[PDB]
This record gives structure tokens, C-alpha cells and sequence, in this order.
């Protein structure tokens, strides 16, 4: 039985909807821990070398930590399953790519064909069942996504912007026709960026900001005070909840953090 290495939870969880027990699925940055910032652990190494194949996000996700898928199984490759999604800088120009294109129901189809993809790849005699069960995966984001997309596009332009605390949100801004703003681009800044964010809530009479599951809501509330704007509550965006939480998987991530965005916009 292969096995299949994760790079994160929100991966893992993919991948297991796709592959169903065909193929055994890992994942090395488990829910809670930080995809951000990992250290590998021995235990850790020990995933990397039973991997009969690699799955990570790419957009330098995991760049502090991709010196340690080394010394791999022979004929294992490392896959990055955002192939075909164009990056969002972390800066507002050339800079580096922000990470979280997974937060786009668009780019939630092309997760999923990627991995649909390299799990063929990998298992061919099991094309038929990838195949289907990728669809059905598919199918399933769509229908609960969907309706929460329909609802936001009701938004009027003049508030037609995602305020975050993170810069976890610009793919999804993207996607459905939104503005980003944020405090900083990625999880561990800068007062610059903060009063950046203050003036823009203010010019475009913003009514409210977020903070996320693995971040301090202190500057989120901070901003919001000085703009005369409101606390949104906290997204889930950087991993999983814990199992008995409200986004125990990348479905109830999506379905969570929108139905929270719609509900603050009407
Ligand atoms: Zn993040």
C-alpha cells in the first residue's frame, strides 16, 4: 500500500477525500502546528521517508522546511498542487508569492485535480476510482461553497473588501471580485502596514476587520477602535480546527470562514 506525505493539514485532508484509504495518507504539519514556521522532528522524518510521493502547497509555503525532504525513497517526487494558479504578491506592486491559494473555491477545483493527478501518476491501476472520487470531491466544495459565493456577490462595490489581519484572504478576494486588506502577509510586523490599514479603512468607510485561528486578535480590535470600524471574529485559514472544532476539515474551513465573511457584510 503507498504512502502519501502531506506537506499540511488542509493537504491531507484533500488528498484523503480524493484517495479514500487507497493509498495511506499522511501529513507532516498536523492541525495546530504552524505551516509557517515548522521544525521537523525525527518522528517527522521518519513520514518523509516511508513517502511514495510528496504533497506540497508550493508558493514558498514550506520554504523553512523543504530542506528536509532529502535523502528520499527512490522514484518518491515531491508535487506542488498549486500548479496552474497565477500568484498574488506579498507585496502592492515583484515580490514573493502570498502562500493561501487554497482560500478560493475556483483554486479549491485545481488543489484537487492536481493531487487527482499525481495520485494517478503514482497508483494507475486505480485511475477510475481517483477519477470519480475527485469529482464527487469536487461536487461536494461546489455545492456547499456556492451558495455563500451567490450571497457575497450581492455585496454593493463601494464595500466590496476582505480586511484581515493576516494577508490570508487575497486569493479569494481574486476569485470573487473583492479587495484585500491586511496587516501583514504572513503569520510571523511592521506599523507602517498598520497605519496603511487605518487610513484605507477610513477612506473607504470600512466597517470591519478579522483576526484568524493562529494569531492574536489584539491588533484586529486595535485597528478596529481607531477606525470606528468593528471586530469580525476569527477565520480559519492557516490549518484545521481540532476534530471536535468547527473546521475539522478543508470543506468546513471554506464553508466556515465565508458563511463568517457573508454574515459581517449583511
Ligand atoms: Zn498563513
Amino acid at each position: 500500500k503507498k504512502v502519501v506525505l502531506s506537506s499540511f493539514s488542509i493537504i491531507g485532508d484533500i488528498t484523503q477525500n480524493i484517495a479514500k484509504d487507497l493509498v495511506t495518507v499522511t501529513t507532516l504539519v498536523e492541525a495546530g502546528n504552524d505551516s509557517h514556521s515548522y521544525q521537523v522532528t525525527s518522528a517527522d522524518a521518519i513520514k518523509i521517508q516511508n513517502a511514495d510521493l510528496i504533497l506540497c502547497n508550493g508558493l514558498h509555503l514550506e520554504e523553512t522546511y523543504m530542506k528536509y525532504f532529502t535523502n528520499l525513497k527512490k522514484g518518491t517526487k515531491i508535487i506542488t498542487v498549486t500548479d496552474g494558479i497565477n500568484p498574488i504578491g506579498v507585496s502592492e506592486d515583484d515580490s514573493e508569492p502570498n502562500p493561501h491559494a487554497w482560500m478560493s473555491l475556483t483554486n479549491a477545483m485545481i488543489y484537487i485535480e492536481n493531487i487527482r493527478k499525481a495520485l494517478t501518476a503514482l497508483d494507475p491501476s486505480n485511475a477510475k476510482k481517483y477519477e470519480l472520487n475527485a469529482r464527487e470531491y469536487s461536487e461536494k466544495i461546489r455545492n456547499s461553497i456556492l451558495p455563500l459565493k451567490t450571497r457575497i456577490e450581492k455585496v454593493d462595490p463601494e464595500k466590496r473588501w476582505f480586511v484581515t489581519s493576516e494577508g490570508c484572504l487575497v486569493y479569494l478576494a481574486e476569485d470573487f471580485g473583492f479587495k484585500s486588506l491586511y496587516l501583514w502577509p504572513i503569520n510571523s510586523r511592521s506599523p507602517s502596514m498598520m497605519r496603511h490599514a487605518i487610513n484605507q479603512m477610513r477612506s473607504h468607510k470600512i466597517k470591519f476587520i478579522f483576526s484568524e485561528s493562529t494569531n492574536s486578535d489584539q491588533p484586529a480590535k486595535q485597528v478596529a477602535y481607531e477606525t470606528n470600524a468593528s471586530y469580525g471574529g476569527v477565520l480559519y485559514v492557516d490549518s484545521l480546527s481540532k476534530p471536535d472544532g468547527p473546521a475539522p476539515t478543508y470543506l468546513d474551513l471554506l464553508r466556515f470562514s465565508l458563511t463568517k465573511i457573508v454574515d459581517t457584510l449583511f
